[PDB]
């Protein structure tokens, strides 16, 4: 083995809102107990940064290391396609480790969404599942939920983006409720948040 | 570096339909490119069967070769949860890597199957989406296929399996036509193959 590195880049959602603090995070694993020394570097578009925090390492289970540093980057620098670079040099390897990370490279395209209400068949027991299709949006970070009454609903379900035929992705949500909801007439609603729609979020509901 | 080695199950498709070949097969890369020798055993709930079809050795670029046996599986057997190893028996190994793989365990549990229409929404465009739901069943091995009047419809995306919050799983695929065609009047067919159907098979319609 030896040290491994792995790059995680940061939450949809913390991009989208300039509420939150987009991070990436550059975890170093199996770093040895003998010699523990690890350096990070970071570069944003190959311009080194040092406003990341590197946190002490925790000593794991196997008796091996593990540090994280974390670079918070800025909403648009993310979106504007900067290139974050975790460097990571030690003792125990050939040359230093090189991890680069970004959003997907090509144009943004802008996600429709519909809302599917239950079909006929499925209004047979207790609960039914209201569908909302996201599709045609480019790239696949993307965030999803689903609310009625202003408050979350939270039995649902979001499958994972699919590469469709044009080379745009789609996926669905699906929200599980209790029939007798659906037959009151209470309205329900998909909303969904990616960096092609204005203000990054959009909304759409469905009803009896 | 070394010779990793990685073990995959049949197709779900080929482990329903007694008309085909379902089969597993165990990969081996990263091959030493200085000793390039490789062994293979296969046993069947520990009994040895041999018929691992080795497919002869192939190269890959990267001083890396990948030579791969195959084995053919009787289907009742795979639904009878059998596990198949995989005994690699290399000699430039510094010892036998051993895998093993089996279908899920558990209760089988029979998809529902619902269509889903276009919303007006989506009725603007040039192409509108079809929906086919497929959700509670288990295992996750399905297969989902889309055809208009007996014959296949080729134009469409089935999303993985998503673990729902039953234990259960679900999907939804998507076949994509010309509103002209939807408009017009015809029926779309969403035929779903699951081992919890009456012939690992049926099939649910819809049309304007
Ligand atoms: C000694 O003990 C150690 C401790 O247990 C043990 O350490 C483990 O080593 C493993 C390697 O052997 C390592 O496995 C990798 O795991 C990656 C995913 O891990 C995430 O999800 C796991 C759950 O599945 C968690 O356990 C992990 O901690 C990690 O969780 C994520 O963590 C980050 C950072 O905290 C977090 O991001 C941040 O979240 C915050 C919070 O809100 C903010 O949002 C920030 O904005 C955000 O940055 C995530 O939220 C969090 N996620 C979750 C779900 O909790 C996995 O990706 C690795 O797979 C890749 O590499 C393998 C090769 O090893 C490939 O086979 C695999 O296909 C992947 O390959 C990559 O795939 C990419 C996409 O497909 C592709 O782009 C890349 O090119 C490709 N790279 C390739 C092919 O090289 C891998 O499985 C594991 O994480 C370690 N555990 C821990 C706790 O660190 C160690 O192994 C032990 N040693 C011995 C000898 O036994
Ligand atoms: C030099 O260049 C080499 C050539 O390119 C390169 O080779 C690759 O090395 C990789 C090793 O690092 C290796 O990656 C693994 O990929 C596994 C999945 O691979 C499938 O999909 C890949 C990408 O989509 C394809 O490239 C593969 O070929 C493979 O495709 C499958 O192939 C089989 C056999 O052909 C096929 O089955 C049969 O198919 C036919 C029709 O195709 C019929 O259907 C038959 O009936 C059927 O049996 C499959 O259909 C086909 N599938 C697909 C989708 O196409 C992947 O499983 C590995 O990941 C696991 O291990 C890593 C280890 O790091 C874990 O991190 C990771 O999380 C996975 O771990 C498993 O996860 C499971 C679920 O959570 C869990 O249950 C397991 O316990 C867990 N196991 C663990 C943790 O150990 C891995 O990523 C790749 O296969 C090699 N390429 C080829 C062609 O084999 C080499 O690396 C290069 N070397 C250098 C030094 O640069």
């Amino acid at each position: 083995g030896g040290p491994s590195v792995f790059l995680f880049p940061p939450k949809p959602k913390d991009t989208l809102m300039i509420s939150r603090t987009p991070e990436v995070t550059c975890v170093v694993v199996d770093v040895s107990h003998e010699d523990p020394e690890v350096k990070f570097n970071w570069y944003v578009d190959g311009v080194e940064v040092h406003n990341a925090k590197t946190k002490p390492r925790e000593e794991q289970y196997n008796s091996t290391y593990r540090v994280v540093s974390v670079l918070t980057v800025l909403h648009q620098d993310w979106l504007n396609g900067k290139e974050y670079k975790c460097k990571v040099s030690n003792k125990a390897l050939p040359a230093p480790i090189e991890k680069t990370i970004s959003k997907a490279k090509g144009q943004p395209r802008e996600p429709q969404v519909y809302t599917l209400p239950p079909s006929r068949d499925e209004l047979t027991k207790n609960q039914v599942s209201l569908t909302c299709l996201v599709k045609g949006f480019y790239p696949s970070d993307i965030a999803v939920e689903w609310e009625s009454n202003g408050q979350p609903e939270n039995n649902y379900k979001t499958t994972p983006p699919v590469l469709d035929s044009d080379g745009s992705f789609f996926l669905y949500s699906k929200l599980t409720v209790d029939k007798s909801r659906w037959q009151q007439g209470n309205v329900f609603s998909c909303s969904v948040m990616h960096e092609a729609l204005h203000n990054h979020y959009t909304q759409k509901s469905l009803s009896l």
